[PDB]
């Protein structure tokens, strides 16, 4: 599909393996601080998501997975990467600093059609899958697949605002530590309680994840907020929404809503379990909200405490797959 | 103050630990399966709150912790333990076994005179400090000091309610691992999320708290209700409460009426920090509750989230201390 | 190849897996605790090696996983388990009880033809696939699969001392956690260091795998004996053995030879790796020694540091049905 | 003493800990990435060491400890530090970088009068309080305290030297996280395994501790050298040190020799235990080592492995300190 991706790091290198899994070509890679003989031992090894099965070799200055050829580039300026050479078209953008429309148009100075950025974007266009992507059109040049906690939260919620109107909700999620966090106390001078020992601390954070749900859902601006709790897993993470809702219900309407949008709008997008299931369970997941039924607890008729899994990594990589894939099909019709 | 203790399991240490914190006087311990010279090694070191500092040694069948001599039982039944041998008069039950008063009053034929259950009881009146000590009265022979989660919830919904009226609230702990869990995947066969790999998982469970709660301020019978993350910390828990109030207020209303009752009524049981602190910064601290200023967020004037951390292990053996204190002077007034 | 499995615990259930990976068929279960619905889940899930990929019902009081009916018993003595009645052979005793000959014969009783012990046994001969087979005689009715610890050592020893002679040698694995430790704090009578928590802690520990070597390689006999540190990792564990060798050599002469035996006699039981390898990197890994040729070190022509990782449940739940299969053969020709 | 200190990492800010706990005076600190208000907050909160008891606060640009003024220097280059102005002078060279005598001596450059670099160096004479003190002569500017691991290894290695002889060691260190390790897999260009999840893994590393022992006790120069594993814990480690020995011993000759050392030269250095010992109970623990006696094993009269404990944050904190202690007393004799 002509996809070039930028940053080599957790969620590029697996934004890779999600698109080897999902049948779509990557032509090539750029990333200023590693080399490839290293983006060779990075991509087979996996301590989360185990070896790549499949044979990884740097060959002619390339990297070749399974014998596709990927060209790899190693420029610091987004500008200078001459995506055009390798015939990249669409471009991933993970490296977490190129995220608003006029950074990341950066990618088109080397040939780039569109660019994706996989993070939040202050001003281009999110999207979640299952829940806006209608709103994408061929003349966005710049669009943004929004975070993993968003991906997560907003399934979950647009079946909850559609079947019984969230009045509001506040939203907590339990999340696996990430790279930027440290092994011991350590500086992080812009959130000091992040530079605390990530094994040995629940840490208190900030997310903006439930304020972006309200902008892929436009009904729900200004109605959910929330923050997350670090604590010492390596991926997979729980979302845990206490909501006030406008229509009376029971907690099997709200199971029977979930089940019912998982079996068809939200089919591979928002999951339904009813096992005694931990996050271990959700290791390699590929769906982006799996709601727990036995997990959730209702108070009254209308304020409700629903529980929703996410593999913080991989969902979200396959995410980044589906939306180039749902772009290129509008982009060619 | 004559304190026997039955149960020699981290409540019950620690439970020793605070009395000789305090200047209380333990003078029998009871526990069939830990032999005195292994008590003497439980006793003195702890991979969470460390070596006890003072001479720990077995001498003639008793525990000398400190030149002050301990009687120990190996009794299976309460019944059975001579209480009154060693002149016990207040017993701390902490095996989690013995926890309704028809139960608990096995230790009676022992001659025991109180009997304090350091869990939950199903009648047994329970007592968070702080909260509802002046309904204990003389003639109550068995009582309960409720669990260190209702410990840490209780104060800062008595003040919530106060200050703003609670109408409905939803409670998750997100708590540090116990001793029912498991290192690898195995059996628990009555809570299945239970047995899967303590320090690999994320794992949803059951929580009586928040529903402890409405026993112990009447008036906030059936407004709440929760649930509980099981994480892989050692120790320390933080409860996450989400409540909608009755008065219309803004977050420095809430601080504000926090602040001023730790100060006063509260002070000692609950704390106030505005630090960036995260759970390690509470090992070992005695307070029942900490309110976390800056980690609440308030959505409307009247549906926010209040963050509070509590040493699981730690406050709750110090306020069984001062629950047993507060008794002796009643039952000596 | 009708193979009956006493224990559904950690072993049971990943030899379960194995055999069902290996083409191999097991046709009954028994265990006491676990009632059917339950091991359904247990099976199922699992943290450490993901979810099963297949279906597993409960079907008529039988387990069916993939079809394949696999009769379940609950039985406390294995005396009284019907093995016969299902046409169970060869069974699994994986329990950790009984394990000398006289308490495994009690499979005979309900119809064993022979019995597997999964453990170190003190008097039925113990086998490791790859260093000794050939010394099993159809007429042995109850032999040993040694344990993990054992099948990593023995490659690797046979190696070094085949080629430059073991004078002595000093082994340390360090450990993953394992059912029998502690999430915190907590009684181990036998152990007292392996009651400390769990995931907190560096645990010294005792390990017999040395000395089963010298029964394992008779020549070995009182040259080699080791201990364990138990560290907070849910699986996978290395060997580092310190070996004084007779004949003076190089350490490209040590990388050689395990690399000729790991292309040959020890194909399959023994790996040889050069990459810069972590402990994550063998998780699911069916081999039983895995020797890491950049980490050892040699000091002198005679004295050498050799480092070797197994994943301590995977590749000897492989090796017991391995030791099933030559067995079979051997028993019919 | 007028100490100054350069960097505010764990080892700056654990050895101003030890100064205030010894009774030291430290005048002034430098970092040119931790601003003042962050310093108050990094030394007072410590994950693994606890709240530091006692008042810091940031005043007119100083950082106040307990009523004690340390005036904060922000300079990334330590001949720019003005260390005269605020009159320090026995200047902790902690930040890892000015390691040689060549680049320590910048620090002159300000008005310093001796530096002690808190790690080993290259060619500055490295000191192990109670190994090798007495070669202190007033004339050296510029020394070393060797590493944590070497001041866990030459108390050791001195006492089975001195009564046995080593003829040939060979050192594992399983050792706890630090500051260079990650949260997730990511990239550390020099050390690929050093890159890969900290809390999932065992990571095989390199030590130049057993060398250094080779300067630091010059006999033992080539005889030893040796090999770390990081392992998921905070801190604590554990020296696992094999051995030759050439004179013939029991094991309870080395445990005697080691006690008596504990007791006389080396008392307040090395420890000596015979309790079940785990690593958490070393936490805080001053001394350099602590011989664990029940955890070592001798296989034959020659040939042992000998386990002492260090925590690796602290003991090496204490002994900067009283390096320093014996410098100034020789310096002014």
């Amino acid at each position: 599909s002509k996809i070039g991706i930028n940053g080599f790091g957790r969620i590029g290198r697996l934004v890779l393996r999600a698109a080897l899994e999902m049948g779509a070509q990557v032509v090539a890679v750029n990333d200023p601080f590693i080399a490839l003989e290293y983006m060779v031992y990075m991509f087979k090894y996996d301590s989360t998501h185990g070896m790549f099965k499949g044979e990884v070799k740097a060959e002619d200055g390339a990297l070749v997975v399974d014998g596709k050829k990927i060209t790899v580039f190693n420029e610091m300026k987004p500008e200078n990467i001459p995506w055009s050479k390798a015939g990249a078209e669409y471009i991933v953008e993970s490296t977490g600093v190129f995220t608003t429309i006029e950074k990341a148009s950066a990618h088109f100075k080397g040939g780039a059609k569109k660019v994706i950025i996989s993070a939040p974007s202050a001003d281009a266009p999110m999207f979640v899958c299952g829940v806006n992507l209608e709103k994408y059109s061929k003349d966005m040049k710049v669009v943004s697949n929004a975070s993993c906690t968003t991906n997560c939260l907003a399934p979950v919620a647009k079946v909850l605002h559609e079947n019984f109107e969230i009045v509001e909700g506040l939203m907590t999620t339990v999340h696996a530590v990430t790279a930027t966090q440290k092994t011991v106390d350590g500086p992080s001078a812009k959130d000091w309680r992040g530079g605390r020992g990530a094994a040995q601390n629940i840490i208190p954070s900030s997310t903006g994840a439930a304020k972006a749900v309200g902008k892929v859902i436009p009904e729900l601006d200004g109605k959910l907020t929330g923050m997350a709790f670090r604590v010492p897993t390596p991926n997979v993470s729980v979302v845990d929404l206490t909501v006030r809702l406008g229509k009376e219900c029971s907690y099997d309407d709200i199971k029977a809503a979930m089940k019912a949008a998982s079996e068809g709008p939200l089919q591979g997008v928002l999951g339904y379990t009813e096992d005694d299931v931990v996050s271990c369970d959700f290791t390699g997941d590929n769906r982006s909200s799996i709601f727990d039924a036995k997990a959730g607890i209702q108070l009254s008729k209308t304020f409700v405490k629903v529980v929703s899994w996410y593999d913080n990594e991989f969902g979200y990589s396959q995410r980044v797959i589906d939306l180039i894939k749902h772009m290129q099909k509008v982009d060619s019709a």
